């Protein structure tokens, strides 16, 4: 059985780079049960605050690399280095909110605080995994702290999420009324990223063209150096697995697996 290229670009030209789809495992064609979108969509009135006068913004007359950048200060500091990668000191456990520069800033569109809004730069592939359906892998080495892709989908209310049958593609935007990104019907490449118990990417809340704090955009950055061919994955969290472990178990394969049939059996036994 050969590896076949089934789609030259699942994004249909909407990303900076093509994202091909291949299958070397089984006879499944390229997934078509969803609509690919490169940016979040709305299917109801969300009333996002898009008032330009409500934007906090910088007065920077340089490239925004000084500690005088208001946008950086909103993030404690700008966390991007000269090549757009998170600093080694970045809090990978409890990430701060990132405020990127925006249309109200005095700075230029190429300033040092515009990583997420510049879109996908790394080379990714949608591929058929052995045991986890479709997944997303790197076609190249990716240093720690590199922006990968955004978690994109349909913005829905908590109450709408509570009525959705298929909850397998939900990303929660928790706050203190709350919202979800549902990637089931409308999503980007991130909808295909599997759970790994030892993750190589972390989600980060970012603000760009608006600063309505109810609607952070979710940016995945590598949490360590990623090798060519390595499957991308993040921790779906204990909530997902509480609901789902009764239906299927984790196939991540890691010695550190917390959600496999074996690991679940050890915990059920260790309970006695
Ligand atoms: C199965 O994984 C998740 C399920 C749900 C879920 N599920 C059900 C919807 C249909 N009803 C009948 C029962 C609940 N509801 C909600 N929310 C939003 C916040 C809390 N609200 C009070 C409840 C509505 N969030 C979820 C988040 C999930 O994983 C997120 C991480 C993994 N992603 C990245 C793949
Ligand atoms: N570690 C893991 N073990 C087993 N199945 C997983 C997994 N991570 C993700 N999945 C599967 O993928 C769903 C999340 S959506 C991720 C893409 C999915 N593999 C697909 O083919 O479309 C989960 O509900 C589960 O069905
Ligand atoms: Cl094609
Ligand atoms: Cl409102
Ligand atoms: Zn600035
Ligand atoms: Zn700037
Ligand atoms: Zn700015
Ligand atoms: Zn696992």
């Amino acid at each position: 059985r050969t590896e076949k290229i089934i789609c030259r670009d699942v994004a249909r030209g909407y990303e900076n780079v093509p994202i091909p789809c291949v299958n070397g495992v089984d006879g499944e064609p390229c997934p078509e049960d969803y609509k690919y979108i490169s940016e979040n969509c709305e299917t109801s009135t969300m009333n996002i605050d898009r008032n330009i006068t409500h934007l906090q913004h910088c007065t920077c007359v340089d490239d925004c690399s000084s500690s005088n950048c208001l946008c950086g200060q909103l993030s404690i500091r700008c966390w991007y280095d000269k090549d757009g990668r998170l600093l080694q000191e970045f809090n990978k456990i409890e990430p701060p909110l990132i405020f990127e520069c925006n249309q109200a800033c005095s700075c230029w569109r190429n300033c040092k605080n515009r990583v997420v809004q510049s879109g996908i730069k790394v080379r990714l592939q949608l591929y058929r995994t052995a045991k986890m359906g479709w997944g997303v892998r790197a076609l190249q080495t990716i240093p720690q702290g590199t922006f990968i892709c955004e978690y994109v989908g349909e913005l829905i209310s908590d109450a709408e999420a509570d009525v959705r049958e298929d909850d397998s593609y939900l990303f929660d935007l928790d706050n203190k009324e709350v919202y979800c990104i549902d990637a089931r019907y409308y999503g980007n490449i991130s909808r295909f990223i599997n759970h790994l118990c030892d993750p190589n990417i972390i989600p980060v809340r970012v603000f760009m063209l608006h600063q309505d704090l109810r609607f952070p955009r979710i940016a995945f950055f590598s949490s360590r150096d990623i090798r060519t061919g390595e499957e991308l994955g993040f921790d779906y969290g204990d909530r997902f697995w509480d609901i789902k472990s009764k239906y299927f178990t984790c196939q991540c394969g890691s010695e550190k697996c917390k959600h496999s049939a074996e690991a679940i059996a050890l915990e059920q036994s260790r309970l006695a």
